[PDB]
């Protein structure tokens, strides 16, 4: 990896542009305002130590880049002498500072999260320059701040159709691995899914909590055997049943997923498990079910007729909050088309056929975690604050078109209010303490990490109320 | 890495699943049935064939890890310690699997094989669906290479309108979702995908990809311009907007500058700025050095028509062979907020209904171009079509009664173009027929080792669009 080489282009080209005489670059991330009032803060230990930390600039990488952005701009832009400035007087450690809210804090949008500034005069370019690598944490942010929301309405549905929150932290299972943009996306994806949820079959996300955040747990995530169409479709159309009986068989001491929509998920349901491996079902542990998997059609209309089949073929009880419960040897998971929209629009039908939320699991996989963009949560990293001939200024954007687009002035710190709440100062007027001590502590300055959480303690920060 | 680790965790436990005395698993990727996208880019399988799967992926340490991780996620030991210690012993951690894929860059229509998988080894039957999540994943520059090309076809049909000639057409598509990617090895696929079809990048990212992992005859396959941002505008502070325009095109007075002119109000910098307090600064630029106005908010075909009904009052407006309007060569547009293949459509159709061309403008691209696309726009699906268990090989396949669009292929199968250009997919393995000719698919992977690569230059060739 070269961060030389890492960055948009057009940041070459920054350093001959800012005011003439500028020591200082003061920029923050936010999540600016606009469903999703608070987000949760994730994602930027894993970027300060897999790409920032340490000695990050060599005579090598300055050459390769110099090589590299002479043929890509047709000009030598490229500034070799700050790059060189850098590699001589701090060992290729970037002269910067980054003060950032604890990670696992849930922050209401509009307010400062992380501050990028340089310690040293000459690298007043680097605070932009890092922009890029930095930006990206939109992504751990959005996916952990989408997967408290879902949490938040299988709480709800959960604890309104069942009296309790059992089992939540497995109401919402990462199936995204495939439906992600790369094996680096779905290990950072799965990780931010896992700050609420202990389910996952994207195994990528757990050697990235284990090498950057660490849980005393030996695994921050679980899952359970479970079939795929290959491995029913394999015995045949004429051997659905055989396919079915075989993995029941395989797994009947672990719960097992089983997808039960290869040829008529209709048919399987009333006569495959209702009738003729019924025997095979109603035998199973309370902590070994057989999970039915519908995998097409309309999410929510599958799920209930689902739910009205398997109603009619095993005894249903009603549970102390008045809704219909399967035996405990038999669950359904929805894995197909699950986002937090039809999430919720599956248990809100659910709970309008009587249905208890303790019958249903979810897997999510594009979803969860491709389906979201940095525009989601109005993800935003601006300079706030310059120094030029020695003299501090409030810098800030504000287009005509876009009053959403009016960024905060001069220097930021967030404070915890006398009522529990957040709130972010600008122009320095945190110095004052009002609301006491700035929660921006220092995570990364002059090369090193200076502040690290655990995965644990990420987890307890993101937790709900209820 | 280990790609013992790097599976859907379920996939740990098909071992188990599939009919006992199963000596071969065959399955093939596809893109499909249902913008309407017709035909898709083959790209990205040869990034993941290098990176991933080639060589010894398997050692005593990456089992032992697999091993511990695995006992504990599933609570049981389902790992198969077996099956991958065999290919470690056997085959020195190679992998006893074969891949056939269609060329890269080669756009072919929708519901096709693009490529297959299967085991050479029958101890290994297993090994093709395990890897399934990984190849999987080419569903992403599949997308890119697809919707990027998608967008040229727009820019392509109306520069020719405008124009009478394609000029310019592979850099008007210019990549700025560098920062709205998900990660660092995102970008650089991402942007490599684009590079398939246009020149102009700001992800660095996958300049590296392409030198890594395809090669070009060129130094670089893909250039960029000096441009502002909104930092280095905004830091001259609120009333030097003027002084900040002017030290940034005198910085860049020999090349061509993009400058970010909505800080405070787009509208006024094209008018008062750029119009009359700095226009003897742009009207003295040379034409392979224009300045390339940037708006970046608002309503992205109403900013650009208000801008450059600004810029034609302030600005020498000719007219070119087509009978449209066109600025000086030394001022040009920049629309980079919004951009996907919607708007640009509604951009290019709104513009061409002003007379004005589209020499004037270029588009700029973020999340539209790079993130907001899922494996669901194509129906990039792998699935399993051929099994052989106790010597009988049988055509295996799925068709839910409630999506008859999810309906996978029987079979042995084998892509073909028919005489009249067509494509075909050969399923139950009636390829071997020989009546369609030759079969598109090239043995691309065999046994731990690439069998044929393809150059970004070659890529670049197949994935042409006819105009
Ligand atoms: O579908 C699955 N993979 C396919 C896939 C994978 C990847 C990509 N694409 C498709 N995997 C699966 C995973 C988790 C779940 C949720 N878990 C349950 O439903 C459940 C319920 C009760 C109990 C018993 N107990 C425990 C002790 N406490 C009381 C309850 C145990 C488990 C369901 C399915
Ligand atoms: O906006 C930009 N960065 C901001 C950013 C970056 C990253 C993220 N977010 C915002 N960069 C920018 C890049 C390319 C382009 C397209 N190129 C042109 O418009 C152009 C026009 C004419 C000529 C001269 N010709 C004469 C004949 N011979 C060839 C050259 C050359 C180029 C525009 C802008």
């Amino acid at each position: 990896f070269n961060i030389l080489l890492a960055t948009d282009s057009y940041k070459v080209t920054h350093y001959k542009q800012y005011p003439p005489n500028t020591s200082k670059v003061y920029s923050y991330f936010e999540c600016r305002e606009k469903k999703y009032e608070e987000t949760v803060f994730y994602g930027l230990q894993y970027i300060l130590n897999k790409y920032l930390k340490g000695k990050v600039v060599t005579k090598e990488k300055i050459q390769e880049a110099k090589d590299v952005y002479k043929e890509h701009f047709q000009d030598d832009v490229f500034n070799e002498k700050g790059w060189n400035y850098i590699l001589e007087k701090y060992d290729g450690h970037l002269p910067i500072e980054i003060k950032a809210v604890p990670e696992g804090f849930v922050i209401p949008r509009g307010n400062v999260l992380f501050t990028v500034e340089n310690t040293d005069p000459e690298c007043y370019w680097l605070t932009n320059w890092i922009e890029t690598i930095l930006v990206q944490s939109w992504y751990p942010i959005t996916v952990a701040t989408n997967s408290r929301e879902q949490k938040k309405i299988l709480a709800k549905y959960l604890l309104e159709t069942s009296g309790n929150l059992d089992g939540l932290e497995y109401k919402l299972h990462d199936f995204g691995y495939r439906g992600v943009s790369s094996q680096e996306t779905a290990g950072i994806g799965a990780s931010a899914h896992l700050v609420n949820f202990k389910g996952t079959d994207t195994v990528a996300g757990l050697a990235l909590i284990k090498k950057y955040y660490g849980t005393k747990d030996p695994v921050p995530g679980y899952s359970v055997p479970a079939a795929e169409h290959s491995t029913i479709t394999a015995w045949g159309k004429d051997h659905e049943k055989d396919a079915f009986e075989h993995i029941v068989t395989q797994f009947s001491s672990v719960p097992v997923s089983v997808v039960s929509d290869s040829y008529d998920i209709y048919n399987a349901c009333e006569k495959i498990w209702g009738e003729d491996l019924r025997h095979l079902i109603v035998s199973r542990s309370t902590q070994a079910p057989l999970i039915i998997r519908p995998d097409s059609g309309n999410p929510l209309d599958t799920v209930l007729k689902v739910l009205e089949i398997l109603g009619k073929k095993f005894p249903v009880t009603e549970n102390s909050k008045g809704y219909k419960l399967l035996p405990p040897y038999l669950r359904v998971i929805q894995g197909d088309g699950v986002d937090i929209n039809t999430l919720q629009e599956i248990v809100e039908g659910m709970k309008q056929k009587m249905w208890s939320i303790e019958n249903i699991a979810f897997g999510s996989g594009g979803g969860l975690l491709q389906k979201l963009t940095r525009d989601l949560l109005n993800c935003s990293f601006k300079c706030s604050y310059v120094v030029t001939n020695g003299l501090g200024i409030n810098v800030f954007k504000d287009p005509v078109a876009d009053p959403n687009k009016r960024s905060k002035k001069g220097r930021l710190s967030l404070h915890r209010t006398p009522a529990g709440n957040f709130v972010t100062l600008e122009e320095g007027k945190g110095d004052l303490e009002e609301y006491g001590q700035d929660l921006l502590h220092t995570v990364f300055k002059n090369g090193k990490v200076t502040k690290s959480y655990s995965f644990d303690e990420i987890r307890k920060n993101a937790q709900l109320n209820i």
